[PDB]
């Protein structure tokens, strides 16, 4: 499983469990097409989202939205949701994991290159 | 000055000085339409980005274009830039600062709201 | 003002006004010395720990009291403090901010050097 | 396995191989006692580190040795490690991740409890 997302909650200091996460790939038009989505597991975490025949290099933005999230555990957050873009596979095929801890007011977001 | 941008780097432990910042506000069209932008100074601060006449309630992202800044220190980074979507104003106006803290592979932002 | 220290609340999206925070300096024992102390103020900030005369090449540890804080809050938290670690003034004398993000379950240290 | 430490590399985007890893437990002294430690794998990951018998209520400290890591990577970095300190099993018995993520200026900690 080649790109693989994790999600954490700094608030309750527990997985994310069922986040909804989008996962787009630019185009060579300069648009965003959408390529694999999917929601977070028990462990906070998404596999499933692509095979290694798709994921081809090129730049990638992975969207999670966390605001549905945070309302549903009594929450009303600040931000939209939580995205990062990055460029994949530049240097050969690699297993990548996006890992993201979520706060309010805040979040960080990390790459594990393998 | 209602909505300021401060970027630190995560690599030299010193302020982002001269990294590109540009704002977008969500329009009625579901479109991002271009609100604001300029550079860090010396300190890693960007101010004067709007009026607190243009900065009302709204869907906002504020991206920051690491990218570059990192080439122009000799560094192949991971991001194409940093990206922070998040709601402004809607309990009446703020003062907002939008903090990010830079490494090659991971970031972190937050919201410092007065 | 040589060594600055500025705290940063996840949760509220504000500064941490009237957090405790001490610092140690590892004497020739390897004991840790009580260094300086005090508490933030109103913008998250605490200046005048020290002067450039007494701030010396050495190993310092910065403990920031965060179980109190969150307790005054409503909140009974994870950690009992923040705490942060370095070797200061290794290349001559620099103004060292040290800043903290503070969340139940995580937080963040960064420092910044000038 | 009732505590585990994971430790990531904001700077090469990949898990830390082989990083030293102490966690002391406070006594009735108000003295740290030395609980366990070991090195983490090539996941980045340390298990094994106690059994669910020996990892009672309490204050503990989980201190990472991250300068030598820093060091064998060709870099000279700025904290001595990096430390974090928790109360654990408070509620009845947890298992709990601590995980870390380090830059040279930088770094962030979490705890995953389940
Ligand atoms: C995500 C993150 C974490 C820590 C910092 C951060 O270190 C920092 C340092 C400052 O001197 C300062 O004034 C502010 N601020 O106003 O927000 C933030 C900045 C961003
Ligand atoms: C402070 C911080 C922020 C993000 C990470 C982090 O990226 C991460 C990645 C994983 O694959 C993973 O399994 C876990 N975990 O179990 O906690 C954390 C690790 C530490």
């Amino acid at each position: 499983c080649p790109l693989m997302v994790k999600v954490l909650d700094a608030v309750r200091g527990s997985p994310a469990i069922n986040v909804a996460v989008h996962v787009f790939r630019k185009a060579a038009d300069d648009t965003w097409e959408p390529f694999a989505s999917g929601k977070t597991s028990e462990s906070g975490e998404l596999h499933g989202l692509t095979t290694e025949e798709e994921f081809v290099e090129g730049i990638y933005k992975v969207e999670i939205d966390t605001k549905s999230y945070w309302k549903a555990l009594g929450i009303s957050p600040f931000h939209e949701h939580a995205e990062v873009v990055f460029t994949a596979n530049d240097s050969g095929p690699r297993r990548y994991t996006i890992a993201a801890l979520l706060s309010p007011y805040s979040y960080s977001t990390t790459a594990v290159i393998t």
